[PDB]
């Protein structure tokens, strides 16, 4: 029931997907063969520094809630959280060729290298992702596309569990 993607264990607490693979066009216009989860999943991510509870459907993030210890490791749990979702507005914010290999000159999954794509340069990721209103919840708080907190508006989805 756990895996690795991210730097992060990935661990399914409730749910199950059958994979289906699925060829989209990359915001580049590069073709890519996605491994489509099929399916209502959720998870919990544990890193060195941030942890999250994910509940997503397919290719859609419903919730993420995040918890670390600055913006920028709270931004890595997104970053992969992000790509993980397989959502089209993170397929389409892709803005460079992916061509991600290995030590061994091996090509990384799919998913991979769109993770790496976004771990060059993150903002058109978070600008593209979409932000909402939001109610101003005891111990939590709002992220916006720029890793700042805000009472009034989070990137969609996605909330901050402070301290």
């Amino acid at each position: 029931s756990s895996f690795s993607f991210g730097g992060f264990t990935f661990k399914r607490t409730s749910g199950s997907s059958v994979k289906k693979e699925e060829e989209v066009l990359t915001g580049n216009l590069q073709t890519l063969k996605i491994r489509v989860h099929e399916g209502y999943e959720e998870f919990t991510m544990v890193g060195r520094r941030a942890t999250a509870i994910l509940r997503k459907a397919t290719r859609r993030l419903i919730q993420l809630i995040v918890s670390g210890r600055d913006e920028q490791s709270i931004a890595e749990a997104i970053i992969v959280a992000m790509v993980f979702s397989q959502e089209d507005c993170m397929i389409k914010a892709v803005r460079g060729d992916l061509n991600f290999v290995n030590r061994a000159n091996q090509r990384l999954n799919p998913m991979h290298q769109l993770l790496r794509h976004f771990q060059k340069d993150a903002k058109v990721l978070f600008q593209n992702w979409g932000i909402e209103s939001i109610d101003n919840v005891m111990g939590m708080i709002g992220i916006l596309p720029d890793m700042t907190p805000s009472t009034e508006m989070s990137l969609r989805g996605i909330r901050v569990s402070k301290m």
